[PDB]
């Protein structure tokens, strides 16, 4: 009758997950009441504290653990293998793995067990994947029009446009009126690393691309990456960068965006930042000084290995597996992922077409897509296959639009035939990689920021590459190359 789940949700959503409409209806459908431990900030740290202290729930919902965490928990018996539960009790999930058997292999550890239940979302394939570019660049076209400027075609054009934004006062002469160039530095949708590809090769959140010769390339020791840093340094020197770029957060970024203070900025979807208007548009791919014109592929995809694990203290495995399988029912997967219908107290993502028993996206009418989604989605394990569109659900309007923009602006310049596959490394290789990344990851962004602020990259570049080798870069690369070769060979 009752299960205790830890979960992760947005701070815009209710403290008690059971106040969400989806979870009220789901309790009626399943007959199971969930008592939630709901962490709405710093989920991973609070989860790790619970595991370390022995305060385990029946299952961790919407978990998102790394592979190294996954295998360590499995080795210590914190979580259990689940392939037998799938086989015995999970017909919805088994049907998905029968329609797309490639996912079975992505769920299976090198020891042959399955330890977690995945998120699956089919939106485009290959270069056309919705994930191929995360930190899209957007520009204020109203300012271009007001100042009599053409859309930049080159990185040199971009400098001149941004200087016009600073010197030409398109939205007022105040010291803080116009922010020519802004970003949230680091990983994710708001970083500036998209532009590094205008110097060839570019960069992504893994700092890892795959050459057309089949050689895995760590991007952050490339001469091309040095030239990218120097370009951003020029913008800094010219007084063109948001003075709080390296300190602000998403809520501040969004507040500045809503006031339309940005000339050029980065985000997944402009509608979350500068709003639903034609004042901002996609910045087309720029040519660099030598004619480099490129879009680096991310290694993102519509799959996450672990959106749920079952702990060793769960005493109702059949009930838990059946609850989880209910999330993989198509109409439930769509709603858990995106929101729901029929709330009279709150805007709805969907309406339910009674006749066809299917879901149809409603217009957002100016509401930010991520804001309403955060309030009403559930997350957790689920599956959305491209066969569902036109049958179970409409394709989201924002998703279709973004797929069209990727195809129009970016795919022609995505010249790497491959990106880096989603591999499942052995526990030994995972722990070697995790020790190297404990040094490398923070160091890479620290130096990048330092160089943008101090201008000393030419003096320090060689020492920096030596430091990366001290931290184990060549071993790191050899391991990534091993698993790439093993993936291509197919074990
Ligand atoms: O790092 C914390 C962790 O991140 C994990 O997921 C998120 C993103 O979750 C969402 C994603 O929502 C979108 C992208 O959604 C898709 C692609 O999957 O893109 C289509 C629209 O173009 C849409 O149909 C597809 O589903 O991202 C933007 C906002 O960035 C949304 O407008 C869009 O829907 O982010 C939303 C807000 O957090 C959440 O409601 C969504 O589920 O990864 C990034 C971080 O790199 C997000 O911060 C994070 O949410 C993980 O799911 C977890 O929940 C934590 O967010
Ligand atoms: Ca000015
Ligand atoms: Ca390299």
């Amino acid at each position: 009758k009752t299960l205790k789940f830890m979960t992760a949700s947005s701070p815009l959503s209710p403290k008690d997950p059971n106040e969400k409409l989806i979870l009220q209806r789901l309790e009626k459908e399943t007959g199971v009441h969930i008592d939630w431990t709901n962490y709405q900030s710093d989920f991973a740290e609070k989860r790790n504290l619970d595991i370390s202290s022995g305060d385990l729930p029946d299952a961790i919902h919407n978990d998102g653990a790394s592979d190294v965490d996954l295998m360590n928990w499995a080795k210590k018996g914190v979580i259990i293998p689940v392939e037998d539960l799938i086989d015995k009790y999970m017909p919805n999930l088994k049907k998905i793995l029968d329609e797309k058997p490639e996912y079975k292999a992505l769920m299976t550890a090198p020891d042959g067990h399955i330890y977690s239940f995945p998120w699956i979302e089919e939106l485009g394939d290959g270069k056309e994947s919705i994930h191929s570019v995360n930190d899209m660049a957007w520009i204020n076209k109203d300012w271009l029009k007001k100042l009599g400027l053409e859309m930049p075609k080159t990185t040199d054009d971009l400098i001149k446009v941004l200087e016009a934004f600073k010197n030409g006062d398109p939205n007022g002469n105040g010291e803080a009126a116009a922010i020519p160039f802004s970003f949230i530095s680091g990983n994710g949708n708001e970083d500036f690393k998209f532009l590094f590809a205008a110097f060839g090769i570019g960069d992504n959140d893994d700092h890892l691309v795959v050459g057309n010769d089949g050689k895995v390339d760590f991007t952050a020791d490339n001469d091309n990456y040095k030239e990218g840093v120097k370009f951003i340094r020029q913008l800094q020197e010219k007084g063109l960068i948001d003075k709080e770029a390296f300190e602000h957060d998403w809520n501040s970024y969004i507040a500045k965006g809503h006031d339309q203070k940005f000339g050029v900025y980065f985000t997944w979807d402009k509608n979350n930042v500068t709003g639903s208007n034609e004042s901002y548009d996609v910045l087309p791919v720029l040519a660099g000084p030598s004619g480099q014109k490129h879009v680096a592929r991310t290694n993102g995809m519509g799959f996450a290995r672990d959106k749920m694990v079952i702990t060793s203290v769960n005493k109702n495995l059949e009930l838990t597996a059946k609850w989880i399988d209910a999330q993989y029912a198509p109409l439930q997967s769509v709603q858990n992922n995106w929101g729901t219908y029929g709330d009279d107290k709150q805007q709805n993502i969907f309406e339910l077409d009674q006749a066809s028993n299917s879901l149809k996206h409603l217009p957002l009418n100016g509401t930010a897509p991520a804001e309403l989604r955060q309030k009403t989605e559930v997350g957790g394990p689920l599956a959305i296959l491209d066969s569902y569109y036109g049958k179970v659900t409409t394709m989201p309007d924002d998703a279709k639009w973004r797929l069209d923009l990727i195809k129009e602006y970016y795919v022609p310049y995505m010249s790497n035939v491959n990106n880096y596959p989603r591999v499942f490394m052995t526990q030994e290789d995972l722990d070697k990689i995790a020790h190297i990344e404990a040094d490398m990851n923070d160091y890479i962004y620290r130096k990048r920021a330092e160089w943008i602020v101090n201008g000393n990259i030419d003096t320090e570049w060689d020492d920096y590459k030596k430091e990366l080798e001290k931290y184990g870069l060549s071993d790191y690369l050899a391991i990534k190359q091993k698993y790439y070769d093993q993936y291509q060979a197919n074990k």
